[PDB]
């Protein structure tokens, strides 16, 4: 199965350097400064055209049966060609820069600082993005006396998803490829998380961060994302709680007062800041970092995870999106309640009921 | 120099993370692998304007055509920021690469009501062929029969309802499992009708669908004749010069009699695409189909350059390619194609049956 070097380069290229059977990015050590042999090339069919060769991580390659020359015992032509097909569409996408403007604000933050659609368009132009059309502007409904109960949240989600479906009824979206979303939000954490749930983890989303009111640019596109410092939780019988100290440092006293006996796991960065989202790459870092720790925490108990978060709007959306794929686990979201002396108060339940 | 200079290992990484396509116009830059290739027809650009890189994720891959069309400083950096496209592009790749259960597909069988209960494709056999390729079923699977035409015949409304009917069924498969904004399943599609119908099926699924076409053979059902067989070469014969009607002939299943074309189309300027030995069984494996695509996609672009007038198509091709052919023509939105097929009640003479595009 060993094959010449130019063949290696073609296979790495056409597969975009990921293991076809499990999406592991095989350049992860280059992304920290090391060479290119973290991957194994296999033929697809049992018993020269590079289109007949798969790129695998050694972990998956070991799990495959193989003959004396290295060929597989079972045919996987379907998976390979499917994978390559997926790549082909992504790479060849026409109007790769068009995205749908999506602005979502809560009655309170629109009255103080309404984001007009034009301003999002401005930030898009500054990145080289262009607009499908007038776009979507949604205002989260003010909760009635029923508060933000289960019915309220469902109505919120539907309103978003309604507007999303309407763009697919313009033909281009319905089939072929679902359009990209230039999304920005200006509400409390629970609401924005719900917006994240609506668009979903697998959507082509381009999140924006209007943390500085009339700044319509990423602060520093060169900036490297911060390290996300994880503090695993202590043992005990208490309810498991997740603290996100990114916009600020969350006082442990405030957590336990709202959630007695909380076993606090914490994710933080060295210098918490409201403006820590220096460029979009930070968000991807957040996701990758968080996506890991969530898997670890879910393993320690099936009981709900209580979330106390101090994160910028943009991350609140992304966090909501991650949990879409993690629909096996129950999370309870706490946010500062102005009506209860700014104490953390449970407003939202995500995942299973 | 104007070009942003970079070392050899970093280039290899950029080509990889972008899968070797131009980020601004989707041109596949690996096309010289048809002959032989230095990594020379792809030019690397930085995205964010400079400030007084070991992060290579901010480096774009461009074709020379797009690279020239960007303003630039003496060092090779752009004057305007393009981070949005790049990040968008790479995310699109990542999504494709990270798709969970990448092998799930919608079984889709499409047959003519017309005839041959002898050649009835059951869902069960397609599922077998799918499992044999490492694919698994997304849902129960769809089996469609093109509606029998009324007295109006197979007019455009019939053709439109055909397109709508297929496209409808597909929308419902994603709407039962939700996630419209995400990973759309693949189509394990197979068809058993006349060429115009199968082409229309291809039009329905569209170029932008993740299609894995299967081929029905009486002796082998839906399993491939020979996964090891190498695809044939496709021999192109450019058309003669003139203003007469332009005609494209596809002689793969058989050799199309040149006179039968002229009888249906006076003065036809015949371009012809063929293989060395046209054969009924040339669809030995899916790569044959992909080869067909790659080859034909080029010549279509060339032919469109030779005229603003329609291209007339006379095809003798297996079922599977009739589908693929129909899907490709989705991308050529700027051109009109007229499809001719044998008319049995007219002594098998070619008759214009289908109009594709404006
Ligand atoms: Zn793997
Ligand atoms: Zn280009």
């Amino acid at each position: 199965f060993n094959t010449n070097d130019e063949t290696k380069r073609i296979v790495w290229t056409q597969t975009a350097g990921h293991c076809e059977l499990c999406g592991t990015d095989l350049t992860f050590d280059y992304r920290a400064g090391k060479p290119m042999k973290w991957g194994e090339v296999a033929h697809i069919l049992p018993a020269n055209d590079t289109a007949n060769l798969m790129l695998l991580c050694p972990g998956c390659h070991d799990k495959i049966d193989r003959d004396a020359d290295g060929y597989p015992e079972n045919d996987l032509s379907g998976l390979h060609q499917a994978y390559l097909e997926r790549i082909r569409l992504a790479a060849t996408t026409p109007d790769g820069g068009r995205a749908i403007p999506l602005i979502v604000q809560s009655q309170h933050f629109q009255t103080i600082n309404d984001i007009p659609v034009r301003d999002l368009l401005t930030a898009m132009s500054a990145e080289g993005l262009t607009a499908f059309d007038q776009g979507i502007k949604i205002a989260f409904a003010a909760p009635g006396p029923r508060g933000r109960d289960t019915t309220y949240w469902q109505n919120v989600k539907d309103s978003v998803q309604y507007e999303l479906e309407q763009q697919l009824k313009r033909r281009g979206g319905t089939y072929g490829d679902s359009p990209a979303l230039a999304v920005v939000g200006l509400a409390d954490i629970p609401a924005l998380m719900m917006l994240g749930q609506s668009i979903g983890d697998r959507s082509k989303r381009l999140i924006f961060s209007f943390h500085r009111e009339h700044l319509l640019r990423w602060p520093d596109q060169s900036a490297e994302p911060p390290s996300f410092l994880f503090t695993p939780p202590p043992n005990g019988d208490g309810p498991l709680a997740l603290v996100l100290s990114i916009s600020a440092q969350v006082p442990v006293r405030d957590v336990t007062d709202a959630l007695p006996g909380a076993r606090i796991a914490e994710l933080s960065i060295p210098e918490p800041s409201y403006a820590m989202v220096q460029n979009r790459r930070v968000i991807h870092a957040f996701r990758d970092a968080l996506q890991i720790r969530l898997s670890q925490l879910e393993a320690l108990t099936p009981d709900p995870i209580h979330v106390f978060a101090a994160i910028p709007a943009a991350l609140a959306i992304e966090f909501g999106a991650l949990l879409t794929t993690q629909h096996q686990h129950t999370y309870l979201i706490f946010d500062r309640d102005k009506e209860n002396q700014d104490r953390f108060t449970q407003t939202l339940q995500l995942g299973p009921v």
